[PDB]
């Protein structure tokens, strides 16, 4: 879908994991 929810998604959630 988008590649700045697939970038961060990988930020900022895998703070919280």
């Amino acid at each position: 879908e988008m590649r700045l929810s697939k970038f961060f998604r990988d930020a900022i959630l895998q703070r919280k994991k």
